[PDB]
């Protein structure tokens, strides 16, 4: 069961486990509803739940380079430079259908970074 990092972390505390944007956390235990236990490559610890979003199989991960406002009535999303978003689909016209958090919607290839 495993999580995208939308957002960067910093550990207050020992036990928090550090997430920068584009982190893979594997889900220990989802602890409560504010802070939840997993793992990013070897270390563990906490970090906020409400500051991830679960990969589903075959999802890509990738960041923004450049903000994008996108056409509504296309279908088209908005996204700001450095925001995460996913998409398991295959790019149309040069557009790919991403997620990130509650916002679906196209957006051009070139707008997009591997990570």
């Amino acid at each position: 069961n495993t999580y995208v990092a939308l957002y960067k972390f910093v550990p207050q505390e020992n036990e928090d486990l550090e997430m920068r944007p584009g982190d893979i956390i594997t889900l220990l235990e989802d602890s409560n509803e504010d802070w939840w236990k997993g793992k990013i490559q070897d270390r563990i610890g906490f970090f906020p739940a409400n500051f991830v979003q679960r990969l589903q199989q075959n999802e890509k991960i990738f960041r923004c380079v450049r903000t994008f406002i996108g056409c509504k009535e296309q279908g088209q999303i908005t996204l700001k430079e450095n925001q995460i978003c996913v998409s398991s689909e295959e790019e149309q016209d040069g557009f790919i259908r991403v997620l990130s958090g509650k916002k679906k919607g196209l957006i051009p290839l070139d707008v997009l970074e591997n990570i």
